């Protein structure tokens, strides 16, 4: 799910 983690760092940064 590595695609997860790039859904997840928009929500971030």
């Amino acid at each position: 799910g590595l695609f997860d983690i790039v859904k997840s760092l928009v929500s971030d940064f």
